[PDB]
């Protein structure tokens, strides 16, 4: 039965397990609310979870499962995915919380809960409405967190308004860390490398998804006609309502050459500048 596999992990890579012991969660210390689905996936879901802390305090997780374990490469694959958290600590970055391995069935990722779930999902919805100035701050919050993580040298190779969460006080997570062409470097889309410099080019499309409320970027072209598309020069173009410098912003970070664009930390000043200039309705707080 399913519910009787066992991993075994002297099967896994050295570095991955040696950070796997860093951060075990005993199971006693572990509610999962198995009826309680956050998000469902072909090969996982996400449950909504209580962690007890040392103090006894009921602590409100999210859990990640495997739905069905056949072999140890998918394990090793969900493992990485939640041990790349673990050595990052930023307030615009995902934490991890920890692993739980009981002795039977999939390993437990558990991750901080996210009142507000996705960015994409959070900026369609109508009763939320956020304001242009809120957008731009959330922009300016993904931006830090990137800063911080091209600091570290690490790419995320992923980046987009789905893979960023917003907690209960609306900060932004940069989450899910890395096929998705519409989001990708022209240079990633040609050569299949990935660098900080692609990761800016993914953070412009972020912006545009944000100024759009979540418009899917140019949605007319097909995925394996997009590289032509963009070394004609053409660009996703300005959203209604959106401050002419931001859009300057986007356009400098699809620069069709990598060594043009802004750094992450240029993109914080510039953003940060653009927000305190734009007077207008925000309801959230955006520097952390």
């Amino acid at each position: 039965m399913q519910n009787t596999v066992h991993i075994d992990l002297s099967a896994l890579n050295p570095e991955l397990v040696q950070a796997v012991q860093h951060v075990v969660i005993g199971p006693s210390s572990l509610i999962v609310h198995f009826n309680e689905v956050i998000g469902r996936g072909h090969f996982g879901c996400v449950y909504h979870g209580t962690l007890l802390d040392n103090d006894g305090k009921k602590i409100h997780c999210a859990v990640k499962s495997l739905n069905r374990i056949t072999d140890i490469g998918e394990v090793s694959q969900f493992l990485t995915e939640g041990i790349i958290m673990k050595d990052f600590s930023h307030p615009n970055v995902l934490s991890l919380l920890g692993i739980c391995l009981r002795s039977e069935g999939s390993p437990l990722v558990v991750l901080p809960y996210m009142k507000h779930g996705d960015l994409r999902n959070f900026i369609r919805n109508e009763t939320h409405n956020p304001t242009v100035k809120d957008l731009i701050g959330f922009g300016l919050q993904v931006a830090k967190g990137m800063k911080y993580l091209a600091s570290k040298k690490f790419v995320h190779r992923d980046l987009a308004a789905r893979n960023c969460m917003l907690d209960e006080k609306f900060t932004v997570k940069v989450a899910d860390f890395g096929l998705p062409v519409k989001w990708m470097a022209l240079e990633s889309l040609q050569t299949q490398k990935f660098t900080t410099k692609s990761d800016v080019w993914s953070f412009g499309v972020l912006l545009w998804e944000l100024m759009t409320r979540g418009a899917p970027p140019y949605p007319d072209v097909n995925t394996f006609d997009i590289t032509v598309y963009l070394l004609q020069g053409r660009r996703l173009l300005q959203p209604e309502y959106c401050p002419d410098p931001l859009y300057e912003v986007m356009l400098k970070c699809w620069h069709p050459k990598a060594e043009m664009r802004p750094s992450f930390s240029e993109l914080v000043s510039r953003i940060s500048a653009i927000f305190s200039t734009f007077i207008g309705e925000h309801h959230h707080h955006h520097h952390h």
